[PDB]
This record gives C-alpha cells, sequence and structure tokens, in this order.
C-alpha cells in the first residue's frame, strides 16, 4: 500500500464527468473540476486541464496524469504550509500518507484549520487525535472514508485499506 493506491481506493476511477460527494463536477481519480453548477464551466476546466477538446470524457492514462499532479500538489501544499509542515515532518511514512489523503480531499487550508487534531498528532497522542478528528463535518459527511484515514493515523498501519 502507498498514497497512490490509498487514494485510488478512496476516490475511485471514472472517465466521464461526475458529481463528487459534495455535488461538484469531478473526473478521473477525484480530480475536482469546479464548484460551479455549470456543466459547461466544468467541461471548459477539463479541456484546459487535459490540453484538448475532451467533450467531458478522458482516458485512464489522462486520469492517472491528473491524479499524479493532484497528489504532488497535496504534498507540496503540506510542505509550503506553516501549520501542516511540522506535523508532516514529525510523522512516520504511513501517517504522512494519511495527512496527504486529507489534504487531497479537503485542501491545504481546510486541513490546516484542524488545530486541535494537528496538535494531538504532533504530540503522538494517537487515540486522542483519532477521537478529535471524528468531531468534524468531514467525518459526518464521509464517515467510511474518514474512518479509514483516522484508523491510519491511530495505528500507523495500513489495516483499514486491506
Ligand atoms: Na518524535
Ligand atoms: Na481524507
Amino acid at each position: 500500500m502507498n498514497i497512490f493506491e490509498m487514494l485510488r481506493i478512496d476516490e475511485g476511477l471514472r472517465l466521464k464527468i461526475y458529481k463528487d460527494t459534495e455535488g461538484y463536477y469531478t473526473i478521473g481519480i477525484g480530480h475536482l473540476l469546479t464548484k460551479s453548477p455549470s456543466l459547461n464551466a466544468a467541461k471548459s476546466e477539463l479541456d484546459k486541464a487535459i490540453g484538448r477538446n475532451t467533450n467531458g470524457v478522458i482516458t485512464k492514462d489522462e486520469a492517472e496524469k491528473l491524479f499524479n499532479q493532484d497528489v504532488d500538489a497535496a504534498v507540496r501544499g503540506i510542505l509550503r504550509n506553516a501549520k501542516l509542515k511540522p506535523v508532516f515532518d514529525s510523522l512516520d511514512a504511513v501517517r504522512r500518507a494519511a495527512l496527504i489523503n486529507m489534504v487531497f480531499q479537503m485542501g491545504e487550508t481546510g486541513v490546516a484549520g484542524f488545530t486541535n487534531s494537528l496538535r494531538m498528532l504532533q504530540q503522538k497522542r494517537w487515540d486522542e487525535a483519532a477521537v478529535n478528528l471524528a468531531k468534524s463535518r468531514w467525518y459526518n459527511q464521509t464517515p467510511n472514508r474518514a474512518k479509514r484515514v483516522i484508523t491510519t493515523f491511530r495505528t500507523g498501519t495500513w489495516d483499514a485499506y486491506k
């Protein structure tokens, strides 16, 4: 298991524009296109992201290309963020992947606002951090996925992704 396989499990793969769990136009492996309710706006973002006129459909290779860019962006966003970087640097590789997963799903700014959870993770109070992470809109709206990510933070193992 690794961050790419973990996020493939959590995000799936769909080659036509679809709406994500929040109702937003998305394609590929959780590649958010736009929050606009306009399918035309989403199609425009997609063509711009892929570099051709796609008419809302991409190939698996193209989906994987966007996915790698999005994973890289999540890692880079963590490392550029004054609140997320010390937490990331303090963690083992498995828990680092859990943090990348959260940033991929909710964004750098969103995760950086989890001040109390981040402190508990920095303190390596794993059960406490897991309890705090679940007191969130994130957990309530996507509980099965949040449970997997939280278990990864709690245990430092890949047990939730078997
Ligand atoms: Na330490
Ligand atoms: Na997540």
